[PDB]
């Protein structure tokens, strides 16, 4: 009874405006890359669960950086790592906790929102930018697309499952 637009294989785009993206995430590592090389750069770590403090590398906008990271939880992590400005450092500026393995990012009125917190609790949070529509996204999973109007869907596929 349920009609979901995807999966999209792995890309680089520049998503619209008013679409969700629902993204799977499938492994550690990097989970997607998004800038608009000006005022808004987020890139997401995905992190096993019951890994304990520990040195790693990632690759972000071409660059290798270091992270020591840490998941004490038995669900997954999806650390949002964010830099203001080029010169900017990385700060991870939010989470998601989740067994359910995907993140969401939606552009909507002049901002970014994604969903962060715990599952099947987690809400939506938003980060602005001056430059909406010149941000562009690798994404190295499969991800499907849902339209702002059906956002509660996509709240329920973050929180209870795909």
């Amino acid at each position: 009874g349920s009609i979901l637009d995807g999966p999209y294989q792995p890309t680089t785009f520049k998503p619209p405006n008013d679409y969700w993206l629902l993204i799977s995430s499938n492994t550690d590592g990097v989970v997607y890359e998004s800038t608009n090389n000006s005022d808004f750069w987020t890139a997401v770590i995905a992190v096993e669960p019951h890994v304990s403090q520990t040195n790693r590398q990632y690759v972000l906008f071409g660059e290798n950086k270091q992270f020591n990271v840490e998941n004490s939880s038995d669900k997954w992590k999806f650390f949002e790592m964010f830099k203001g400005s080029s010169q900017s450092d990385f700060s991870n500026r939010r989470t998601l906790t989740s067994n359910n393995r995907l993140v969401g990012m939606l552009k909507y009125g002049g901002r970014v929102w994604t969903f962060h917190g715990e599952t099947p609790r987690a809400t939506t949070d938003s980060s602005n930018t001056a430059d909406l529509n010149n941000i562009s996204i690798i994404i190295h999973s499969e991800f499907y697309i849902i339209p702002r109007s059906q956002e509660s869907k996509c709240n329920e596929y973050i929180n209870n499952g795909l």
